């Protein structure tokens, strides 16, 4: 029966109250924009890649990081969750924001979902780079599929000390308390040497990709697989934005893997927020885009060149809104905005939820939701908007269940 199994590269998932993939975030998989030669994801991973092989200083010697750019995103919520120490009843697992295959497997929300399995293959260090997945808002600067780079770089006692003359005595680990500076299990002098190494390598990653007049910050933050954690914010166009995360990992994680002799970093870097900081790239849909006239911009002869994408004319937009009386007690902002992606795809820039209101006579609640249709690549005419937006009234009636107000 339809709706009853999804299969996925030659695997069968049975479907459940969890279940909410769409055909369209699906048709996506495999497509791996960061494998693909010339891409500007591809650009930056081969780049990040290179400071690693060429620019990263090891005590003992280089560690060596060995990359994962081909992993399926197919994952367990025990991968993508429990793994890293998520609570069972934290916000990142619901529904609203991820791509659930069943209650057991998911579309990858993040690299991180890897960790555990690599640190239990008995890596010290890797790169993880792929596609991964969120249930999100329509605008120039969010897309259902994205693109990270994980990082992580596990350090033993005397390689962490090994430049220090009497150091003998210091250590990883000792039995203290947790504070907003370090986990209960950590020396303090391991924390500030894992920090700075951390620090110093993305701050020297950052200045070779944008040079020296980048304003970078690091903000101090929370993750529940890693403490202490920042965030990297580089000021672009008048305003912070938050680049990466990162911080000492959970030594309840590394030793659970196996790695009790060791303490570590990690990072995850959203590609695409880099690139359209570093390239000029002024909307997300580019990247998704086959036009010639985006890909050939970025066919360079060394990886390391300073490409400014020059964007095309914007081309006209039109806007409708739409409203409609949700379903009783049962529904959410992203199963309409998935809707759209799956009716009207990259001719949608923007989808903005405008107005709420319940009627007191039926105890109804309205949304109304404003439509920004505008392509990047060409003039869209009113009629195909007109009947764009039209099978999307019909679609949410069918779908979501809503009742139409217009
Ligand atoms: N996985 C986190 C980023 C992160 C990776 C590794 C360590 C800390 C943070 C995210 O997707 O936001």
């Amino acid at each position: 029966a339809p709706g009853s199994v999804v299969e996925l590269l030659g695997k069968s998932y049975p479907q459940d109250d969890h279940s909410n993939l769409t055909r369209k975030v699906l048709t996506r998989v495999g497509r791996n924009l960061h494998n693909q030669q010339h891409h500007p994801l591809w650009l930056i991973k081969e780049r990040v890649k290179e400071h690693f092989y060429k620019q990263y200083v090891g005590r003992f010697g280089t560690p060596l990081f060995s990359v994962y750019d081909n992993l399926s995103p197919v994952v367990t919520t025990w991968q993508n969750f429990d793994s890293l120490l998520i609570p069972a009843d934290h916000p990142s697992r619901k529904k609203g924001d991820n791509y659930y295959l069943n209650r057991t497997h998911m579309l990858r929300a993040h690299t991180s979902a890897h960790q555990w399995d690599l640190l239990h293959a008995g890596l010290d260090a890797f790169l993880v780079v792929g596609d991964v997945y969120r249930r999100d808002q329509i605008d120039s600067q969010h897309y259902p599929i994205f693109h990270q780079l994980e990082a992580v770089r596990l350090f033993s006692k005397h390689e962490l000390f090994a430049g220090i003359k009497d150091g003998e005595s210091l250590q990883l680990f000792e039995q203290s308390s947790r504070s907003a500076h370090k986990q209960e299990t950590h020396t303090m002098e391991a924390v500030k040497l894992v920090e700075f190494d951390l620090k110093q390598t993305l701050t020297r990653l950052m200045a070779h990709l944008f040079g020296d007049e980048l304003e970078i910050r690091w903000v101090d933050c929370y993750f529940p697989f890693t403490h202490p954690s920042f965030e990297m914010e580089i000021n672009f166009h008048g305003e912070w934005l938050e680049v990466l995360g990162c911080g000492v990992m959970e030594q309840q994680l590394v030793n659970s893997a196996g790695a009790q002799d060791r303490i570590g970093w990690a990072f995850g870097l959203g590609l695409e927020r880099l690139a359209m900081i570093l390239y000029d790239i002024p909307d997300i849909r580019l990247f998704w885009c086959e036009d010639e006239r985006f890909l050939k911009q970025f066919c360079v002869s060394n990886i390391n060149q300073k490409v400014k994408f020059q964007p095309l004319s914007k081309y006209p937009a039109v806007i409708n809104d739409i409203s409609f009386w949700l379903p009783s007690e049962n529904y959410a902002e992203n199963d309409f905005y998935d809707l759209v992606r799956t009716i009207g795809g990259d001719l949608v820039e923007k989808v903005d939820l405008i107005d709420k209101f319940v009627h007191p006579k039926t105890h109804k609640t309205s949304h109304c939701y404003r439509i920004t249709y505008c392509h990047m690549e060409r003039t869209l005419s009113q009629r195909e908007v007109r009947h764009i937006h039209q099978a999307l009234q019909e679609a949410a009636v069918q779908l979501l269940g809503v009742e139409g107000r217009f």
